[PDB]
């Protein structure tokens, strides 16, 4: 039988990767410097000034991606079923534009929120065993690009952290913006969670394909 990928997803172009990576780093430098962030450090780490670029020391080495289905070479529940879909096979190798609406930070991860189109949502997995954090929220809400994570954090965390942030915004606990950065308004959501809502959404170009590793 055929070996499936470790995961499927949208792999950003060199140029788009660079643009997003740089905006992520700017965001981390700006946030760590902001009075509102500094004031809440006791809620971010249990340990002065914290350099977030250093804090999120495990970062993608190269091109960035937005994962659809983690398959673990076929071992993950739902993987075979996902891989066999016509839309996945038809879409393999095709170019898409992804809309980034926000950047976020938590004690565990730094990421960018992706808002998928209906066409793109046909490639979002619809599995049997789903998480309770996805509960209530529209499919594809988890979609994101991971920009870094803290030293002992495992893969899958950024998505979890996004859903949590969205479950909060859904609750109306977003609060008034506590500052304005060049790219948009900054929100403090508590328990070390921060979100920049970009005034102007970023568009990144990407290719849908499978990563083996
Ligand atoms: N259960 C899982 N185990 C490992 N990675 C997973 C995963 N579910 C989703 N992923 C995603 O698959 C990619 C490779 O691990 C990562 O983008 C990761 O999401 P993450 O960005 O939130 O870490």
């Amino acid at each position: 039988k055929d070996f499936l990928p470790l995961y499927f997803g949208w792999f950003l172009t060199k140029k788009s990767s660079e643009t997003l990576r740089k905006a992520g780093q700017v965001f981390l430098e700006e946030l760590g410097n902001h009075k509102a962030f500094k004031k809440e450090l006791r809620h971010f780490i249990s340990g002065e000034k914290l350099e977030l670029v250093s804090y999120f020391g495990k970062r993608p080495p190269g091109v960035l991606h937005c994962t659809t289905k983690f398959c673990d070479y076929g071992k993950a529940a739902g993987a075979e079923e996902y891989a066999q879909q016509e839309v996945v096979k038809r879409s393999y190798g095709k170019a898409f534009k992804l809309s980034i609406s926000a950047l976020f930070v938590t004690p565990k991860t730094a990421g960018a929120q992706v808002v998928l189109t209906d066409q793109e949502l046909q490639l979002w997995p619809s599995d049997l065993d789903k998480p309770s954090a996805s509960e209530g929220l529209p499919p594809g809400s988890r979609a994101h690009v991971t920009l870094g994570c803290a030293a002992d954090v495992q893969p899958a965390q950024t998505g979890l952290d996004l859903l949590d942030i969205l479950q909060q915004v859904k609750g109306g606990s977003q609060g008034e913006a506590v500052g304005e950065l060049p790219r948009g308004k900054l929100y403090s959501l508590g328990k070390g969670r921060w979100m920049l809502s970009l005034t102007k959404k970023m568009e990144v170009k990407a290719i849908f394909t499978g990563y083996y590793g």
